[PDB]
């Protein structure tokens, strides 16, 4: 009975300022029952070694906005 | 406008090349009659990665799915 907000300005902002994130290409979010919130992003990272590193702090900024699930395209 | 054929799909994902395992692959039906899919792929190393994501696209392409995001593990 309750839905949820997402705040898409922070979350593009705090995906953007990931180290060795250079550009977001895509990011898409949608919405299932029970306020479960689903994610896709496309992002430049500058090297295969930053990426592997930093996929956990994407992972948590999404989560800090509610969403839980999220899969994430690096373009190198 | 293709039938996905399931089978296949997983298939010919496996077999690409320095692709070595598929988890969770994930097709999306949402709304204005649109699929998504979503897979995370482990991979040789961030060289074949690279090399192979087009064709992971094109092959996701040919089973009648147009927009993949592919999350790789190295």
């Amino acid at each position: 009975t309750v839905p949820k907000q997402i705040d898409i300005r922070n979350l593009i902002k705090e995906l953007r300022n990931v180290e060795g994130v250079e550009e977001v290409h895509e990011l898409h979010v949608w919405q299932l029952a029970g306020s479960r919130i689903i994610a896709t992003a496309h992002i430049k990272c500058e090297d295969p070694t930053s990426y592997m590193e930093v996929a956990k702090t994407i992972k948590d900024v999404f989560h800090n906005h509610g969403i839980h699930a999220t899969t994430i395209q690096p373009e190198f």
